[PDB]
């Protein structure tokens, strides 16, 4: 069924000025961009989003990285979009990602892994509601 | 000569899902995407942006088209970004636009140009102010 998931082009990717190349992967794969915006995450924003990692030993570096430069947050919509976005991105750790995935082709470390995607329907709904008001999501 | 300019990816380009391809032109040319968001322009927002053409006979069609689906408004930044952006878009009329420019490669007709770009330094400052707060522009 058609779905919506949250996708973020991270600071490393946006600083490489490869936003176009990444958006083209999503589009070529059949996903549509239905909302997007570029912003520099505040400390509070980054922490509120990644709240479930508050206690992990990487939290401080994650929030640091995710706030280190501007990103693009967006909503991708398409058939089976949530799982499709995961297969497109590849394994969270670029060393374990198969050739041709976004992470294998664009990332440096498990931290700077170029993009984020929601990992379930429950997390998608939560993550879209975090960055976007419904009336911002432009249907088509 | 580093400058900023307003770029818009229009409802026709968005509808074709070629956001990334258009974006890659700008990026591979040396320009950086320093602000962006997808919007569904309301009547009053389009009329506001095109206030100058309010007395014209096409005004109706222009606004009609620019509100017909989602767009991406953005600011490009880099060396003579204003002139550079206009080179990449090519002639306003796709039919006359040279091979290899955005409008020649993506646009159907004069009506559905695929893209908008500021024509001048004065209209850039006006156009950028209309859509973005300075706090949304992230120079890098």
């Amino acid at each position: 069924a058609t779905e919506r998931t949250l996708s973020i082009i991270k600071p490393d990717a946006v600083a490489k000025n490869v936003i176009g190349e990444i958006e083209s992967r999503f589009e070529k794969a059949g996903l549509k961009i239905v909302a997007a915006k570029m912003l520099q995450l505040s400390q509070e924003q980054a922490e509120g989003f990644y709240a479930e990692h508050k206690e992990r030993p990487f939290f401080g570096d994650l929030v640091g990285f995710m706030t280190s430069g501007p990103v693009v947050v967006q909503v991708l919509e398409g058939e089976n979009a949530i799982a499709a976005n995961r297969d497109l991105m590849g394994a969270t750790n670029p060393k374990e990602a198969e050739a041709g995935t976004i992470r294998a082709d664009y990332a440096q470390s498990i931290d700077a892994n170029a993009v984020h995607g929601s990992d379930s329907p429950e997390s998608a709904a939560r993550e879209i509601a975090y960055f976007f008001a419904e009336s911002e999501i432009c249907s088509r």
